[PDB]
């Protein structure tokens, strides 16, 4: 209960930039976010956030041209909400995002939605 | 239940015993406590109100007081925000009640109110 909420109430702060000290630029497209929370739930950003993890100065300014802005978006309401919304468009794309990310649940989600489905050589 | 939220408070719990990411400082009876003004915001009407006004700015970490309070009672006030689970009793359950209330803490405040429920008060 606590918990839901405690989610619920960070992801309406970073849809309102409240205490956004981390910038996302993915084509061009800018996502606002909290430090602490990428930190905890990507390992990509446990590693670029941290040795400027307690340097409370202006906020970290982070860049992707290795995916979308629809993918990441998706990636990013996947950390906020614990929903990755799938299908068949973007379960690659989201798969190949999260192992970038090192987003570990992420791509088993992948592996198994992908399951679900059929893909062979032509 | 929600693993991704249950780990994810975890995480934050250990970050700010680290000093990780902790912009808010807490003196409460000479100790202190370092916890993430985001957090506390999301936790507190209290903070969420003096917090507000500074909600865009990233400086320097902002630094609350409280003598309202006991550093104990704070302690399982602010282990609560971490963990969600507040440990009640006789000793602590009243001024853990007005600590909710003075930050504003509705659910805690709920929650000492049902404890109350489960013991008995009467005139001496």
């Amino acid at each position: 209960s606590h918990h839901i909420r405690l989610l619920q109430q960070l992801d309406e702060q970073r849809q309102k930039d409240l205490f956004c000290d981390c910038h996302i630029i993915v084509e061009g497209q800018m996502f606002k976010a909290h430090r602490n929370v990428l930190f905890a739930s990507s390992g990509y950003f446990k590693m670029l956030l941290s040795q400027s993890c307690r340097d409370m100065g202006e906020p970290i300014t982070a860049t992707f041209d290795v995916f979308s802005a629809d993918t990441f978006t998706a990636i990013l309401d996947f950390v906020y909400s614990g929903k990755l919304p799938l299908s068949g468009q973007n379960v690659i794309e989201v798969m190949s995002a999260a192992s970038y990310l090192q987003m570990t649940d992420v791509i088993g989600v992948c592996k198994m939605f992908i399951k679900s489905s059929l893909d062979i050589n032509e």
